[PDB]
């Protein structure tokens, strides 16, 4: 190895190398210097020069056309970073097209740098270059996750390649990560140093991601001229002739002149005096500025002083000094009186220091003063080669030592360093060319040769990082065996590298036949593996291969924890660990290990270890000790005078964070609250530098040091610094001056008040409420847009950690009116009961942030024991002959017995007439169970009606669906119906039917009036089916029902029987007993008895980004599917229907990235065709070809028909349904996949967890046994919730009663009907709910304490008290203080009528108390309670806002992301005709199915009080089942008839449709040949307009009346979904005296009167007379 140029000088101490610098050679002439003629975009950031240079011109086309990998290789300051803009450039247009810039959301583009500097300098370049594109350049920093996660809302991330790695490694940025298109890799040399494997890690990754998904993601890498690039190359994936360059010193812009000079390998005063004589000779003869490199903030200074002084003997000074009078008196007046850091008094002589320690301000001065000329010689560090554009003439590197404290000790300069800074010598358009020199010793001349001259390969460091990076895979998922494992080996540049250099790797030769070193890479990894699982941060199955991740290795990954030292810490603490113990194993780390300790700082060490706090147990002058110490005197403040130890704190100090913080999480997942409290606030002393013995005011930056002083001198406990004022602060501080200062800080601190409501769910089991609200004023500075907290249970004790969770405060609630949040969890508790609980909310990075509550149990009373669940007998079989006759027994064909449920059941189900309650696992078989009781009421030839009831329309339609098609023909006739929802059309069904099925609502509605119904009293059989649903939302008039049809029993003597299925219950007996059921009659079975076995497995994620956890599951969705059910169906839920094609997309990229992209496709794809093209959602016919489909609310009929067609054949083996509907899936599967636990709630503004009734249904369907005939399930939760919902799967349900929080709702009904007049009523009507046989049973959970009879009936008086009190402060019921007496209003009428909530009710009435116009009925009909309901999706702000600027009337006061806006916006949106996204039409249908009802109601509502503009909102009812607004004219009701068409007509005189049928021309005009040619519609549409036009349109003592008509009542709406009949209100009055008449709603020669103390149509526009 010995290249280099032509010539050596060798002189008395050094010996100069000078290699000449390479002429230009631009000769060839094909060097095209591409003149700045772009298009208009990507012209915008070039704009101080009009030319690109031969490189970027050898660049552009692939840079700005092509799409491929690109790797270009340039001398030092040649101008690559425009190669890197120039991508940028294409990956803008290629999202913003088509002449208009379009949104930014659709792509980010990633630039990652050495060091932070060039990183900040960069995105103030990229920002002010990209500033008019609108897009926003950021640097990912902070070290905070709430901080990087607002970062990463941006398109340009500026970063460091550690930042990226770990931000990747977190996994909770993917939903965004996934946005990034172009990924620029500066300075990728890098490779060659310690730092390469997180480069090495990235680039492997996301190349393999690109490869294995399809999905492209262009990488652009800038690098040096130095050999081994063509590997780099291959490792970047670049084609060679298609996008590698390589240029070499001839295209530098400005060449360099190489000059090496070494001292002999005594004195080291050779270098200083080598430098001064460089300075005589660049500065003095050829008067040329020039700087010097130096490795430390004070040698810089050193330096120039030891430069100058030599200088200033010898009369030298002169050369150097600028004598002209502006120069001198510049430099003089800028330093004496501006400048401020000390040492920088060498600017009048012509210095200039520079390095990381000063002001910016400083900094900015002295390179402005260089840039001017004023300042000839600059001294500085390498953070200016990194980040300033400040180049001279002249660069020196003097000294080649500088310190590594994470090797401890002194290594050589790393190639990027010393290619940086030669890259700031020789201006572009200055001097011809530069000169570089660097000053070394005489062993490492050859080495920095090598280095300029293309001579230094680069070299992969990745085996010493294997481990680790390996373990950072896995726990990411993307490495789950050893298969994986070496296919991520392969896209490593250690892979490269060692299939080009196998001798120089020590691969060891046995490897000779090995093909792409294949065995080579298991044999690595294995071993590593081995590794990670002997530390415990992995589980390795050495024979299967497969690896997974432990809740050690995801917290080693998540902060860059070596293997070594996360087993120290793991064997280390323990829970009784005190301060003194946690910092010995924080001193313990392996990255500190090469530290040692010195007698030359023997001296300070000790002077150190005596003003520390925590005691060192460790012996003095250990390297444990010393860097133990070094962190409590960094944390204390002290000023240290020694270098090398200066540096080694520096090292340990920047990695205590993650060090700390991965000590926090292990004894935070141990529940150790003690230890964990501690190390969270080790973490906070570390990070804010501080005791917390000092004053919290530290915390602030901009706080005076004479306040803490001061303070720090005061006893004023921190709490008696808040709730003041700027006087009493100043007061109280003892320093006037500071009163108003400290007064706003302290009122920015992150404060938080809390209160508990607990809950008993079994004696095992409470459930808190906590309410957390915001109590400082916020502050972006110090705050950002979110703040996070820690909420900790702990035991009575503090010993363990009973509940712990993150809660993120976000800015937009916290300074909301109502800002108060909710967090709902449950924690356990043993028997013999403790005093209290402790609830602590703590700040994640404030100290002394924290609000401690007791809990106290003192008062809480658990619930009663539950019961043994009655044992499943081993009973014979029970034949179907047992039915006694052919007649029933044809009807169970496919088996001869019934399962051993059904037998021990039979015989009161079948043989006796006894109220019965079965309760048993979904799939077990109750549905025989309920028809055993129909068969014993049909054999008898009475044959009463029977009444069936589920908790939801999709249950009774599958019911109707199966019991019509099997129970019809039978002993007489079949006649079995489902009700409607309207009363007059059902009750002709009840009438009518033998069995009625309905819903609770359903029911209710026609039972209350059960006194003047005969038929709601001669109901025999009464089956409530899926009974416990009672405790699910709605499910309390499912309770209602239930009570009522018991009390109607009970006032009727005549015998009425009930039936009860529900799944497995924990408290059966007050279920059965509240249906009178006797004790051998409730059947509560074990959860355990199901015929088909269920295996449960349950994960746990700790994924705080809903969207990221969401994501992180599509994986091991994909695997438990391809593992537990690889030839049999599987069942997927997720929380969303919008989820189902995200998570149905990521399951079949998943499966392309397993090699098998038709993985769960069964049949040819051309026999499936057929019914393919018939789908509606273009994404589940994609699905459905590759063989997914999914299952969703908003899905058309048809589809579902061809999902459940495709599902049942085979054809399709996965199925991904939404959790909405989990009832209505009439589907079986061999595996349920549960993928996620909750739910977003738009009100709350937070994510609600799955009623564990919903789990149970969803793993019902879980009935496809395997040969082992049982079935499978996987249960996916984030950790936080498993205890609880593993709780509730092995143990039975327990039911409770939510009625009590809806009385209001429930006594309006009730008292409409007069079946409740008083209080004492109320309190009778309550003794017959569930509600009352459980509050003796769980009282504490309804917040009952006094356990007696005066307690109950005390609770009852207050509870009912207070229901009438809130139904009569709103205008609704009539009550006094005189009598306990209730009498119903008006208002109550209807609001039993159209089924309307009571709040709806209130806040109609008041905002219709006075007379109103239609543009306010609008706004006050969508701000019902019943559109609350209503699902918010994220992100869907600005749609809704681009369509509401699209609309006439508007709100004063908008609220974005309210249910009230968006059904205010849809409902116009109808009006208008305006195309929705399939989620939001939903939302509109859900919004158009309810709106008729309410505005009818509010008809009603004005009618009595008797106001005129009712008559506006019956013409709403119009506006809404026509789709159309009040101006609009007639014509657009005809089909086919778009607004031009509506002016084509207007054009021919044509206003009503009256008008329009008039002039048409059979023989009326000759128009026809005109007219018809003008509309441009076809004989088809002209046909389907005569159908609405000629068959559907129409044509106090007493008031006389007078009718007449031109039919089917079906009305004509097609953008209404149902059916509506032509209704018509009649009332007339006088304009003027704003007084309206009694109105009649009139049905379809009708003639009725009026009592007097228009004809409006209700679905058309023709529709009054005057
Ligand atoms: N076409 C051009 N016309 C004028 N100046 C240019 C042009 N291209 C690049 N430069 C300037 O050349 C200098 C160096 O280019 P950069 O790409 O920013 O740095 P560099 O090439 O990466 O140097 P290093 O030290 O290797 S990072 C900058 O000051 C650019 O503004
Ligand atoms: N003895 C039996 N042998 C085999 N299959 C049966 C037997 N009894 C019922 N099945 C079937 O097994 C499935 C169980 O569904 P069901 O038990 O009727 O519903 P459920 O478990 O009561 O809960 P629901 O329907 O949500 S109220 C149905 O497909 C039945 O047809
Ligand atoms: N741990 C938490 N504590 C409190 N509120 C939370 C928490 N997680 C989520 N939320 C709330 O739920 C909303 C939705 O959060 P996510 O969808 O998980 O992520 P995100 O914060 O919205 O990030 P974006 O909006 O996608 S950039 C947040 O805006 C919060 O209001
Ligand atoms: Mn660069
Ligand atoms: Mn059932
Ligand atoms: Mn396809």
């Amino acid at each position: 190895r010995m290249p280099e140029g032509t010539t050596k000088r060798v002189f008395k101490g050094y010996e100069e190398i000078h290699v000449p610098p390479p002429k230009k050679r631009s000769d060839p002439t094909d060097q095209n210097i591409p003149v700045t003629e772009l298009p208009e975009w990507a012209r915008i950031p070039f704009n101080t020069t009009k030319t690109l240079n031969k490189i970027q011109s050898k660049c552009f086309p692939t840079a700005f056309l092509d799409d491929g990998n690109m790797l270009v290789c340039a001398p030092t300051g040649s101008g690559k970073t425009n190669v890197a803009m120039l991508t940028m450039l294409r990956e803008i247009g290629k999202n913003r097209n088509e002449k208009g810039e379009i949104d930014l959301d659709a792509f980010k583009i990633v630039y990652i740098a050495p060091l932070k500097a060039l990183v900040q300098e960069q995105v103030g370049n990229f920002g002010k270059r990209l500033e008019p594109y609108g897009i926003k350049v950021s640097e990912l920093t902070g070290d905070r996750q709430l901080t990087k996660q607002q970062i990463s809302e941006t398109q340009v991330i500026v970063t460091t390649p550690e930042k990226w790695d770990v931000i990747t490694r977190k996994a909770t940025d993917i939903s965004y990560t996934n946005l990034v298109r172009l990924i620029i890799i500066d300075e990728i040399h890098l490779l060659h140093d310690d730092r390469g494997p997180v480069l090495e890690s990235i680039v492997s990754r996301t190349i393999r991601r690109t490869e294995q998904t399809g999905e492209p993601v262009r990488i652009i890498g800038l690098s040096a001229t130095l050999p081994n690039y063509r590997d780099v190359a291959s490792f970047l994936r670049v084609d060679f002739e298609k996008g590698l360059f390589y240029f070499d010193g001839s295209y530098r812009p400005c060449p360099l002149r190489q000059e090496f000079i070494g001292v002999t390998d005594k004195q080291l005063k050779t270098m200083n005096d080598i430098t001064y004589q460089k300075v005589l000779e660049h500065v003095g003869q050829n008067r040329n500025q020039m700087l010097i490199f130096v490795h430390s903030r004070k040698e810089t200074a050193k330096t120039a002083k030891y430069i100058r002084d030599k200088a200033l003997e010898m009369d030298t000074i002169n050369q150097i000094l600028k004598h002209d009078a502006g120069t001198r008196e510049v430099l003089q007046e800028a330093a004496s009186s501006v400048n401020n850091t000390d040492l920088k008094d060498l600017l009048p002589y012509g210095f200039g220091i520079h390095h990381a320690g000063m002001s910016r301000a400083d900094r900015t001065d002295v390179e402005d003063l260089f840039a001017s000329g004023h300042i000839q010689v600059l001294v500085c560090t390498a953070t200016l080669a990194w980040g300033v554009n400040l180049p001279a003439h002249t660069v020196i590197i003097k000294g080649t030592q500088v310190y590594s404290p994470e090797k401890g000790s002194w290594v050589e300069l790393s190639p990027q360093d010393v290619l940086q800074m030669l890259g700031r010598a020789g201006r572009p358009q200055y001097d011809t060319y530069g000169e570089g020199i660097i000053i070394t010793t005489q062993g490492e001349i050859p080495y920095y040769l090598s280095l300029l001259n293309q001579q230094l390969p680069i070299e992969s460091q990745l085996v010493s990082k294997l481990v680790d990076s390996l373990n950072a895979e896995i726990v990411l998922g993307n490495v789950r065996n050893r298969d994986e494992g070496v296919e991520w080996l392969g896209y490593t540049y250690l892979f490269v590298r060692m299939l080009r250099s196998p001798g120089l790797y020590s691969v060891g030769a046995e490897y000779e036949d090995d093909v792409a070193l294949e065995q080579k890479r298991v044999d690595l990894i294995h071993s590593a593996a081995m590794v990670l699982k002997k530390s415990n941060l992995i589980k390795y199955d050495e024979k299967t291969g497969k690896m997974q991740a432990t809740e050690l290795g995801r917290i080693a990954s998540h902060y860059y924890i070596s293997h070594e030292s996360m087993d120290t810490y793991n064997k280390l603490i323990h829970p009784a660990m005190n301060d003194v113990e946690l910092f010995r194993v924080f001193a313990q780390s392996g990255e500190f290990k090469y530290i040692p300790v010195r007698q030359e700082e023997k001296l300070e060490l000790a002077k150190l270890l005596a003003r520390v706090p925590i005691p060192v147990k460790e012996s003095i002058e250990e390297p444990t000790a010393k860097i133990n110490v070094l962190l409590q005197a960094y944390i204390s403040r002290l000023k240290l005078e020694g270098l090398a130890l200066m540096a080694d704190m520096v090292y340990v100090t920047q990695s205590a964070g993650r060090i700390l913080r991965a000590i926090f999480e292990i004894c935070l997942k141990k529940g150790w609250a003690s230890v964990a409290k501690l190390a969270l606030n080790m973490c906070k002393m570390a990070e804010k530098r501080m005791w917390p013995t000092m004053s919290p005011l530290r915390q602030y930056p901009t706080c005076p040091a004479e306040i803490i002083k001061k303070a720090e001198r005061m006893d004023v406990p921190w709490s008696s610094y808040f709730d003041l004022d700027p006087p009493r602060m100043g007061e109280l501080l003892g320093m006037p001056k500071a009163g108003k200062t400290v007064c706003a800080l302290v009122s920015k601190f992150p404060r938080v008040e809390i209160q508990g409501n607990v809950q008993p769910m079994t004696r095992s089991m409470l459930r808190i409420e906590l309410t957390i609200t915001p109590n400082f004023q916020w502050d972006v500075e110090l705050h950002g847009v979110t703040e996070s907290f820690w909420i900790l249970v702990e035991d009575c004790d503090g010993e363990e950690i009973l509940f712990h969770d993150v809660f993120i405060l976000r800015k937009d609630l916290a300074e909301a009116e109502e800002n108060e949040h909710t967090v709902e969890f449950t924690v356990p508790i043993s028997e013999p009961m403790p005093p209290n609980y402790f609830i602590s909310v703590i700040s994640d990075r404030w100290m002394h942030s924290e609000t401690r509550m007791p809990v106290s149990f003192q008062k809480l009373i658990l619930p009663e024991r539950f019961p043994p669940h009655t044992e499943l007998l081993d009973l014979q079989p029970l034949p179907v002959s047992a039915l006694k006759a052919k007649d029933y027994a044809a009807l169970y064909p496919n088996w001869q017995q019934f399962n051993k449920i059904q037998t021990q059941t039979f015989n009161s189900l079948y043989n006796t007439d006894n109220n019965v309650l079965v309760a048993a696992p979904t799939g077990s078989g109750k549905t025989v169970c309920a028809e055993f009781a129909l068969l014993r009421h049909w054999a008898k030839k009475d044959a009463g009606r029977a009444v069936y009831i589920a908790p939801f329309q999709e249950l009774v339609d599958l019911r109707f669906q199966d019991w019509q098609k099997r129970l019809s023909h039978l002993r007489g006739g079949k006649e079995i119906v489902k009700l409607t929802g309207e009363t007059t059309t059902d009750l002709k069904l009840l009438e009518q039917g033998d069995l009625i099925l309905a819903t609770p609502l359903q029911w209710d509605v026609l039972s209350r009036q059960w006194k003047r119904r005969k038929n709601v009293q001669t109901v025999e059989l009464f089956i409530a089916d899926d009974l416990h649903m009672l405790g699910g939302q709605m499910g309390y008039i499912y309770e209602i029902v239930v009570s009522r049809m018991h009390f109607i029993r009970t006032q009727t003597e005549l015998p009425m029987r009930i039936v009860g299925l529900s799944v497995s219950l924990a408290n059966a007996r007050d279920i059965g007993e509240w249906i009178d059921a006797k004790k051998h009659d409730i059947y509560n079975f074990s959860p355990h008895v199901r015929p088909v076995p269920l295996e449960l497995h349950i994960q746990s994620y700790t994924i705080p980004h809903f969207p990221s956890l969401m994501l992180a599951m599509a994986k091991p969705t994909y695997l438990a599917i391809t593992q537990l059910s690889p030839d049999q169906p599987a069942i997927v839920f997720v929380p969303s229907r919008k989820q189902t094609r995200a998570t149905a997309r990521d399951l079949l990229t998943a499966c392309l990235a397993d090699d098998d992209e038709d993985r769960f496709l069964h049949v040819e794809v051309d026999q499936i065709r057929k019914l393919l093209d018939h789908v509606q959602e273009e994404a589940l016919a994609e699905a459905l070809s590759h063989g997914v489909g999914y299952y969703h609310e908003a899905l058309s009929q048809s589809d579902k028909r061809i999902v459940k067609h495709l599902y049942n054949n085979g054809a399709i083996q996965v199925l991904i349904a939404s959790r909405d509907v989990c009832w209505e899936l009439d589907f079986t599967a061999h595996l349920v996949v549960v993928m996620g636990t909750q739910f977003f709630e738009g009100k709350e503004h937070r994510y609600i967890d799955y009623p564990l009734s919903e789990v149970l249904q969803m793993f019902g369907k879980a009935l496809q046994p395997s040969k082992d005939g049982r079935s499978r399930g996987v249960l996916m939760l984030p950790a936080v919730k498993r205890e609880y919902y593993k709780k509730f799967l092995n143990e039975a349900l327990p039911v409770e009663s939510h009625l009590h929080n809806f009385l209001p709702d429930a006594f309006v009904t009730e008292i409409s009907t007069k079946m409740i007049e008083s209080g004492e009523d109320a309190i009778n009507w309550a003794t017959f709910t569930y509600f009352y046989r459980r509050l003796l049973a769980n009282p504490s959970y309804y917040g009952l304490q006094d356990p007696t009879h005066d307690g109950l009936s005390q609770y009852l008086s207050d509870l009912v008290e207070t229901t009438l009190k809130q139904l009569s402060d709103a205008r609704i019921i009539e009550m006094d203080e005189d009598e306990g007496t209730v009498a119903p209003l008006n208002a109550a009428m209807i609001a039993a009528y159209y089924n309307i909530s009571y709040m709806t009710m209130e806040m109609f009435l008041l905002s219709l108390s006075h007379k109103s116009k239609l543009r306010t009925i609008l706004e006050i009909v969508t701000a019902a309670t019943e559109f609350e309901s209503i699902q918010t999706r994220r992100h869907e702000e600005g749609i809704l806002k681009r369509i509401y600027d699209h609309v006439p009337v508007k709100m004063n006061n908008p609220v974005w992301d309210s249910a009230h806006f968006k059904a205010f916006v849809l409902v116009q949106a109808h009006f208008s005709r305006m195309n929705l996204p399939i989620d939001l039409a939903k939302d509109q249908e859900v919004i158009l199915q309810k709106i008729l009802s309410l505005l009818s109601a509010i008809v009603d509502i004005l009618s009595s009080e008797g106001h005129l503009n009712a008559l506006n909102a019956m013409e709403m009812s119009q506006m809404v089942v026509q789709a159309m607004w009040d101006r609009d004219s007639p014509l657009k009701q005809i089909p086919n008839f778009t607004p031009e068409v509506v002016k084509v007509a207007n054009k021919y005189g044509i206003n009503d449709i009256f008008d329009f049928m008039e002039q048409m021309n059979p023989e009326e005009n000759p128009n026809y040949a005109s007219l018809v040619k003008d509309l441009g519609l076809t004989q088809a549409q002209l046909a389907q307009a005569a159908n609405f036009t000629n068959n559907k349109y129409p044509d106090p003592a007493y008031l006389k009346i007078h009718i007449e008509r031109e039919f089917d009542p079906t009305v004509h709406a097609p953008f209404y979904p149902g059916k509506k009949s032509e209704n018509w209100w009649l009332v007339v009055g006088e304009e003027s005296t704003k007084t309206l008449l009694a109105i009649k709603r009139v049905t379809v020669e009708l003639n009725v009167k009026l009592e007097f103390v228009f004809l409006m149509s209700d679905s058309y526009v023709g529709v009054d007379q005057d």
